[PDB]
């Protein structure tokens, strides 16, 4: 049961990349999906049963279909868990028509080895692990919430947050 779209302070209280917000327990997750049968199209919001089972379970109880392409992106608050990527790393595994982007606002709570085992283990299975930019940012709040045709004011710090995330990302998936 995927929401169309999500309040503002909702939106900022869960995405921003700061420090504050890795306080956040809560996990949400906006999808595109472009389905190709040669072509429908679908994006919502799931908040967490983590978020990602959540998009898997209904996803594939409700849309999957084989002779049927699938290029879906997420844009995560959280990046997954190691059982999360487990299983998306599965689920890839055993659906080749199925092609997935996963774009992350935050990394792991902590430096744990198994998260970083998980992402490296998403890449294999050729899911694209990244950081959500200042364009992906906007492109949520345009998409994904009740912006009310407000512009998107992005928050101190975002880009250079951004550039500690993704030298991080990089020393994780070399
Ligand atoms: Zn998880």
């Amino acid at each position: 049961n995927p929401m169309e779209a999500m309040d503002p302070h909702i939106f900022y209280f869960h995405f921003k990349n700061l420090r504050k917000a890795y306080g956040r327990n809560e996990s949400w997750l906006c999808f595109t999906m472009e389905v190709v049968k040669h072509v429908s199209w679908k994006r919502g919001v799931f908040r967490n049963r983590h978020a990602e089972r959540c998009f898997l379970s209904w996803f594939a109880d409700d849309i999957l279909s084989p002779n049927t392409n699938y290029e879906v992106t997420w844009y995560t608050s959280w990046s997954p868990c190691p059982e999360c990527a487990g299983e998306v790393a599965e689920f890839l595994a055993r659906h080749s028509n199925v092609n997935l982007t996963i774009k992350t606002a935050r990394l792991y709570y902590f430096d744990d080895t198994d998260y970083q085992e998980g992402l490296r283990s998403l890449s294999q299975e050729g899911a694209s692990v990244e950081i959500m930019g200042y364009k992906d940012f906007k492109y949520c709040w345009e998409n994904f919430v009740y912006n009310d045709d407000e512009p998107f004011k992005p928050w101190d710090g975002l880009d250079y947050n951004f550039l500690d995330l993704d030298s991080k990302l990089q020393e994780i998936l070399e």
